[PDB]
């Protein structure tokens, strides 16, 4: 259950580069049905365009995924399209974002325990174009399980996981009002924060929340978070003491201020030590069948010729959950940390998460070169080697 939030109130009345990975879901053999995938990460502000290309020419039915966000404040998203791959067709995926002067074109390279509740919030002005877009986003150990979208005519608070279907009527039905109270809240403090920050009238500005508790097994509170952000950069928030703010720049210097004199801080920790901790609670009960599931990755090695005497080995991590991975590659038991290259860890689109690290070996020394893969769902890091 959301915290109710109060107005930044600032005062009376930077933009990321997107990063591009092309990929299949599956190994691509030609003349089988694939999914290729086009992931987007670290870009603000989140107005973005993206088409996947065939051939140079525009693939009309690509399915887009829900627009998140991460830690750091920069959003991601997912867009695929059903495809069977042949020899010669060539598949791109083409970013249009305010960060670039020009559409960028990305090319497919087919080269062979503790739990927290949390809320992302995200609020969008769309001068001239409607009504600020709003969206409250619930996370259970970094599984999506509810989720509000004020872009529909009678927006409601919406499962995104089997096991909060058990929950009634009343459930929603308070859920729902206390997001459209919210999206009030935001829709102010998007008027007011213009003249705070001395901006223009007809631009679009976001601002985002993250917001929740991490607690340990025994029921204690390990972090309570409540984190502002306005245009992508840090605007105020709730320390680990859970008693002062740090607010990032003189705008939230007002805010500050005044939730000091309201006492919003012991508000939130009331919130934070007690109703996010019992919700959480009840939240794990109802998903104990599938939130503790974890996917161990399935690995092997690629070979790749190079110019010379050079060949690329290449170890890949495939159906793994969660995200978190970590890839090696050693030679006589020392870790070649220096020279490899890596991918950012990246969603199959199946719920499961892929990676690969790579390093470039001399021409029959193939065989002294160990892949080393550490994830949370193995017994044990596996260990391989290329396979001829």
């Amino acid at each position: 259950s959301i915290i109710n939030f109060e107005k930044l109130g600032c005062g009376a009345s930077i933009q990321k580069t997107p990063q591009i990975q092309v990929y299949s879901r599956h190994p691509p053999e030609n003349g089988k049905p694939n999914i290729l995938n086009c992931y987007v990460t670290q870009f603000h502000p989140p107005h973005i365009e993206i088409q996947m290309l065939k051939n140079g020419k525009k693939i009309p039915k690509v399915e887009m995924s829900d627009m998140s966000f991460s830690k750091d404040w920069s959003f991601y998203i997912l867009a695929h399209t059903e495809f069977t791959p042949t020899e010669t067709d060539t598949y791109a995926c083409r970013v249009k974002h305010a960060s670039m002067a020009e559409p960028k074109t990305v090319y497919w390279d087919r080269d062979m325990g503790p739990h927290s509740l949390r809320y992302f919030v995200t609020a969008v002005s769309r001068p001239g174009l409607g009504e600020p877009r709003y969206m409250e986003v619930g996370y259970v150990d970094d599984t999506e399980f509810v989720r509000f979208d004020s872009d529909a005519e009678n927006p409601r608070y919406e499962p995104r996981a089997r096991w909060m279907e058990q929950e009634g009527p009343e459930y929603w039905e308070r859920e729902t009002q206390a997001a459209k109270g919210n999206e009030q809240s935001f829709r102010v403090d998007l008027r007011t924060l213009l003249g705070c920050y001395n901006q223009s009238k007809g631009g679009s500005h976001t601002i985002q929340v993250i917001s929740g508790c991490e607690v340990g097994s025994d029921g204690r509170l390990l972090r309570g978070y409540q984190q502002y952000a306005y245009d992508g950069c840090d605007y105020i928030a709730l320390n680990e003491d859970l008693k002062t703010w740090t607010a990032a720049d003189m705008a939230a210097l007002i805010t500050k201020h005044k939730w000091e004199q309201a006492g919003e801080a012991e508000r939130l920790r009331a919130y934070l030590e007690g109703t996010c901790v019992e919700w959480l609670r009840r939240y794990l009960k109802n998903g104990n069948a599938t939130l503790l599931r974890t996917d161990s990755p399935k690995a092997h090695v690629t070979h790749h010729s190079r110019p010379e005497d050079k060949v690329t080995l290449r170890c890949w991590a495939l159906g793994f959950y969660p995200a978190d991975i970590t890839l090696t590659w050693q030679l006589n038991g020392e870790e070649l940390i220096q020279d490899m290259e890596l991918v950012e860890t990246r969603p199959a689109g199946d719920g499961t998460f892929q990676k690969w690290a790579s390093v470039v070996v001399p021409l029959g020394k193939e065989q002294y070169y160990t892949c080393h893969v550490y994830h949370q769902g193995l017994p044990e890091p596996l260990t391989l080697r290329w396979e001829p």
